[PDB]
Formats: structure tokens, C-alpha cells, sequence
């Protein structure tokens, strides 16, 4: 378990440092993961990014899978994203760095992402719906966007509990 920054630290501004093929499958590497899924599964997020802890890598970890769109367990390193075609959905987005509140956010309906996994191999998928959001929303981290920067209807933006009664 470690600190989760909040928006306005300047940390969550960082363009994040690539992750150095030296510690691919190192030790360091390892516990860095293990205290990040700790941290995401005590908070109940998505997803997370090393920055949003303070920690200055193209690392993110996220996967949901539960009594109910499921999106597999995965730690992408030195990620990439590209776009399959023009198609935007909006969809509802929170983040543990913007804690109380949600909004409304377009994003590529249809994603490949491409990086590597801790040991070093590397990961290729196509992705659309759920899956490319929480992605997109990840690798935002890693250049320092947050999701308000992405909202273009802040009709839609607003604290959790006003928005949500239930
Ligand atoms: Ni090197
Ligand atoms: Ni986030």
C-alpha cells in the first residue's frame, strides 16, 4: 500500500521515464508491481500508473473481473498506443488522484496497444469498448493528462454522490 498523489501535484504532470531494459524481470521491478496491484485492489480502482504513486515509469497495471465487461489482469511497460479508426465513444470515468468525483470522456472506440511485460516480452492486442478506455486513460498518466483535460462536455462532469445517489 502506498500514497495515491491528487490532482495538482505537479508529479502527475511528468512526461514518465521508459522503463530500463536492465531491470525487466529484476527484483525492484517486482516489488514496484506487487505494492501497486496492493495499493489498486485497497482503494478498489481499475487500473494505476507508477506515477500517480510518484514513481517516474512507463508502468501501469489494471484488470476488472467480476459478479456481473471484464478486462484481463495485465502490467503494460513502455506502452503505445494507436488508434484502428475515428470511431469515439463516451463513456463515465473516475480516477483515485481525483478523489469525489466522475465525467463524462470521449475516447478511441477501437485501440492496439503494444509495450512490454515486466519480464521483457513483448504485448501486442486490439482492443474496443471498456478495455481501450481504461487503457487510454492509463497512458494518459504516463504523459500527464488527467482525465478533466480530456473532457469536451463538462455538462457531465461533477462529484460522484450528486451524479450518482446510488
Ligand atoms: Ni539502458
Ligand atoms: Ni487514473
Amino acid at each position: 500500500i502506498r500514497e495515491i498523489l491528487k490532482m495538482g501535484d505537479e508529479r502527475l504532470l511528468r512526461i514518465a521515464q521508459p522503463v530500463p531494459s536492465e531491470l525487466l524481470g529484476s527484483e525492484e521491478l517486482q516489488r514496484l508491481i506487487d505494492d501497486m496491484f496492493e495499493t489498486m485492489h485497497h482503494v478498489g480502482g481499475v487500473g494505476l500508473a507508477a506515477p500517480q504513486i510518484g514513481v517516474d515509469l512507463q508502468l501501469v497495471i489494471f484488470g476488472f473481473e467480476r459478479s456481473e465487461p471484464a478486462v484481463p489482469p495485465t502490467i503494460l511497460l513502455n506502452p503505445r498506443i494507436t488508434p484502428l479508426d475515428d470511431e469515439m465513444e463516451e463513456g463515465w470515468e473516475g480516477c483515485l488522484s481525483v478523489p469525489g468525483l466522475r465525467g463524462a470522456v470521449s475516447r478511441h472506440r477501437r485501440i492496439r496497444y503494444q509495450g512490454l511485460d515486466p519480464q521483457g516480452q513483448p504485448i501486442d492486442r486490439s482492443v474496443e469498448g471498456f478495455h481501450a478506455r481504461v487503457v487510454q486513460h492509463e497512458c494518459d498518466h504516463l504523459i500527464g493528462r488527467l482525465y478533466p483535460s480530456r473532457i469536451t462536455d463538462f455538462s457531465k462532469f461533477g462529484f460522484t454522490e450528486v451524479l450518482f445517489p446510488d
